[PDB]
């Protein structure tokens, strides 16, 4: 196949919207529309070849919405409707906070990229908890039906105890989540990425895991750590070592990059913030590949960064990802991108002689 809506969105609707509205306004409107289920028809029907079992769950397809689109858990059901196999909300911080001053998001159209410096704009734990609670049973059913929910946790700008911020998040939202993410890789909170270093991480993660283990069984989420694409080889080794020592459930690979790859064309390339989309794609993929190897393929990875096609998804899966996420591609191609990626991925799995996604995970390593 290959669709009318895909072409219409790509060639007319999205460019027109970007023309009318700055990126943060467009994002806010998109959250609203999605929250109301005002979406183009998602014709694609997930086949069994797309199902994955990981992280204590069944995932009907392996394509999720990355953190940052639904920061505050306002559009979860709309996102499933859009065809994502799983939804991750957040980052959520303990107390509400405004984030950085505007403008703080920038398009690089020539690069199929975005740069953001939101700074964990967040409604806070309390608000989000209540919002999730209002739909908790409906989510339990969705999760049973292979449509899990992740919650990504951040820390407030003025916090004097990062580990406590994460612990508070585990206590408040963990009971509502299939998986939690310790996001220690935003580039837009001072000092945060230092939490990726070995001693800090071990201390923070031990606390987080303790908190988690203290939740009742039916409310006990998987815990993953989301890492930057900008780590040294030493940092990566250290993270793998800690994940193994502590039994962390998985990794999310990667956040945005503070690098500016050679060749960027957008006028806005030198704006401060994290860069996402196509220029991030292979950097991301390579990081997955390295982490999979460092963890002996025993630690589930959710691969993210510059996925806008089936090939992109498959490349990450073959590199070691059990699941993938996308955000920036949505910002270019709109909702039809979801079915596009899934249709393309199913075709390529068939063409490469995989019985389904599961058979492709980590395949490059076994060559
Ligand atoms: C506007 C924007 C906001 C984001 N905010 C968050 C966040 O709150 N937490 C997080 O873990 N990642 C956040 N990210 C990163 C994405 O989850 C993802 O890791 C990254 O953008 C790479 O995927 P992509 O190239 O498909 O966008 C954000 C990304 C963008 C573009
Ligand atoms: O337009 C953007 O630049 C932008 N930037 C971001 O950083 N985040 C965003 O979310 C966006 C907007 C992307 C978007 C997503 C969904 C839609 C949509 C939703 C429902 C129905 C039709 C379109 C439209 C635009
Ligand atoms: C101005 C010359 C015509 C170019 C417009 C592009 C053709 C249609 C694009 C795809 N469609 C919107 C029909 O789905
Ligand atoms: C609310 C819709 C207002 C639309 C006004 C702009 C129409 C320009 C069409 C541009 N394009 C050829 C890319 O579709
Ligand atoms: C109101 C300012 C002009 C924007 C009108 C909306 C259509 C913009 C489409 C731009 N472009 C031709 C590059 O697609
Ligand atoms: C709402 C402020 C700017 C308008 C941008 C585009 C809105 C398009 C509305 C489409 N719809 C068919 C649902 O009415
Ligand atoms: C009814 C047409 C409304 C005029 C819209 C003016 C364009 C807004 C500027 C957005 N921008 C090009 C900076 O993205
Ligand atoms: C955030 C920009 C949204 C603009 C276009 C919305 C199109 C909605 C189509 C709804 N329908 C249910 C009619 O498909
Ligand atoms: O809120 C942000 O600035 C944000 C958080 C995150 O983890 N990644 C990112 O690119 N932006
Ligand atoms: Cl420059």
């Amino acid at each position: 196949m290959a669709t009318g809506d895909e072409r219409f969105y790509a060639e007319h609707l999205m460019p027109t919207l970007q023309g009318l509205l700055d990126p943060e306004s467009a994002h806010r409107l998109a959250v609203r529309f999605t929250s109301l289920g005002l979406l183009p028809r998602a014709r694609f029907q997930d086949s069994d070849m797309l199902e994955v079992r990981v992280l204590g769950h069944k995932f009907r397809n392996p394509v999720g919405i990355a953190a940052g689109f639904d920061k505050h858990g306002e559009a979860v059901d709309g996102l499933y409707k859009m065809g994502f196999g799983f939804v991750e909300i957040g980052s959520v911080t303990p107390k509400p906070q405004e984030g950085n001053p505007r403008p703080r998001v920038f398009r690089l159209p020539e690069d199929q990229a975005v740069i953001n410096r939101y700074g964990f704009n967040s409604h806070g734990l309390s608000v989000v908890e209540h919002r999730l609670r209002a739909r908790q049973q409906k989510q339990a059913k969705l999760t049973e039906d292979g449509l899990p929910l992740g919650v990504n946790l951040g820390k407030n700008k003025t916090s004097v105890d990062a580990a406590e911020d994460y612990a508070e998040g585990v206590r408040v939202l963990g009971p509502l989540a299939d998986y939690l993410v310790v996001n220690v890789s935003s580039p837009n909170t001072a000092g945060l990425r230092s939490l990726q270093g070995k001693a800090e991480l071990r201390r923070l993660l031990t606390k987080v895991l303790q908190e988690r283990d203290g939740l009742r069984r039916v409310h006990r989420p998987a815990v993953l750590v989301k890492i930057a694409p900008d780590l040294t080889s030493q940092d990566k080794e250290d993270i793998a070592s800690v994940v193994k020592e502590l039994g962390i459930d998985g990794l999310i690979v990667t956040n945005t990059t503070v690098s500016r790859p050679a060749g960027l064309q957008g006028a806005l390339r030198s704006e401060t913030g994290g860069l996402s989309g196509k220029p991030l794609r292979d950097l991301s993929t390579q990081t997955i590949r390295e982490m999979y190897a460092l963890t002996q393929g025993r630690v589930p990875i959710i691969g993210v960064g510059g996925v806008s096609s089936g090939q992109d998804a498959l490349e990450k899966i073959r590199a070691g990802a059990s699941l993938v996420q996308l955000y920036t591609a949505l910002t270019f191609w709109g909702p039809p991108v979801v079915g596009k990626v899934k249709r393309e991925l199913e075709a390529l799995l068939k063409e490469q002689g995989f019985g389904g996604v599961t058979d492709a995970i980590g395949a490059d390593h076994r060559r």
